[PDB]
């Protein structure tokens, strides 16, 4: 990687993210306005909280395969062993969920798109997972708030999936290569963008990962 390959890997990781978006975000920004009436929230509200747990975790699955469909797009991923994609994909797809969470949500009015309409935290309801539920709303609210593009996603995620980090790791040192050369594919994106800004207001990633455990835990209860 000199330079033109450092731009390829950029394109090359955005055209990836393009593909397995799952929705795309003119439709997200022009639906910001089909907002679930008083109603529709109370029929939310009403209902078990089961019959909450099989939408959203179906809805959690079918986020979850677009993550691993960008990953098996990624230029190296595809190379290593199964036990280490295995690996990526275990400690990171819940975390590339919460990050791609941001361009369904709408901080004009801290609401999501769910299920066809926007709704805010309180359409979830009968979780009983209020504080979780708090807590995602205010990540993508600060992730919102850095007006974050695309592209940011579609690099910030690679790197959250792409960590040499990950106990259980059997070519350590493939996935560092790989890494790194996302890192100079991120921080030369975010110069040719004019954003380097966005480094340092960015969340921490103990913050990621730490609101993606809580959520993990929620899993089971
Ligand atoms: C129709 C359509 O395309 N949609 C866009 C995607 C949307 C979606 O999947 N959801 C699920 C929805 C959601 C809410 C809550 C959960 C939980 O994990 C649950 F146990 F209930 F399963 C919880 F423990 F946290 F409570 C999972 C998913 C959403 C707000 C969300 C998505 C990602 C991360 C966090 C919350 C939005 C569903 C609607």
């Amino acid at each position: 990687a000199s330079l033109t390959e450092i731009e390829h890997l950029v394109q090359s990781v955005c055209k990836s993210y393009r593909e397995t978006c799952q929705l795309r975000l003119e439709d997200l920004l022009r639906q910001r306005s089909n907002i679930f009436s008083r109603e529709e929230v109370t029929g939310y509200q009403r209902k078990s909280m089961w019959e909450m747990w099989e939408r959203c975790a179906h809805h959690l699955t079918e986020a979850i395969q677009y993550v691993v469909e960008f990953a098996k797009r990624l230029s190296g991923f595809m190379e290593l062993c199964q036990n280490d994609q295995i690996v990526l994909l275990k400690a990171g797809a819940m975390e590339v969920v919460l990050v791609r969470m941001c361009r369904a949500y709408n901080a004009d009015n801290r609401t999501v798109f769910f299920e066809g309409k926007y709704g805010g935290m309180e359409l979830f309801r009968a979780l009983g997972c209020s504080e979780l539920i708090s807590s995602i709303f205010d990540f993508s609210h600060s992730l919102s708030a850095l007006h974050f593009s695309e592209d940011e996603i579609a690099l910030y995620t690679a790197l959250v999936l792409i960590n040499a980090h990950r106990p259980g790791l059997q070519e350590k040192r493939k996935v560092e290569q790989l890494q790194y050369n996302l890192e100079l594919a991120f921080h030369h994106h975010l110069c040719k963008t004019h954003r380097q800004s966005i480094l340092a207001k960015l969340p921490p990633k103990g913050k990621l990962r730490s609101l993606c455990s809580q959520h993990v835990e929620r899993l089971q209860i």
